């Protein structure tokens, strides 16, 4: 299957906005880690691929993503980046959790129906 631009971007769109909408647990993935004012010098250490939800807007709305699996794997990837990181208990980490359940209930329908 061949998949049309703005076709796929439709489709995913209202997961992506699912995600962005949770208040607060959306809060730290809106924009990249910036590691400089975030006093952590360590973190693209321990994080080689960063990703975010404002990156995947741009991605998702400037042709990146040819098929929905490489959306998929962005969005795991933003997720799996604060798992690794962050302790468990951590705001982030609980956030990241959370963001992930609402992942999985959004995506499988629309990954059903392609």
């Amino acid at each position: 299957a061949a998949f049309k631009p703005e076709e796929l971007r439709q489709a995913l769109m209202p997961t992506l906005e699912a995600l962005y909408r949770q208040d607060p647990e959306s809060l730290p993935f809106r924009q990249p880690v910036d590691p400089q004012l975030l006093g952590i010098p360590d973190y693209f250490d321990i994080v080689k691929n960063p990703m975010d939800l404002s990156t995947i807007k741009r991605k998702l709305d400037t042709g990146q993503y040819q098929e929905p699996w490489q959306y998929v794997d962005d969005v795991w990837l933003m997720f799996n980046n604060a798992w690794l990181y962050n302790r468990k208990t951590s705001r982030v980490y609980k956030f990241c959790s959370k963001l992930a359940e609402v992942f999985e209930q959004e995506i499988d329908p629309v990954m059903q129906a392609l």
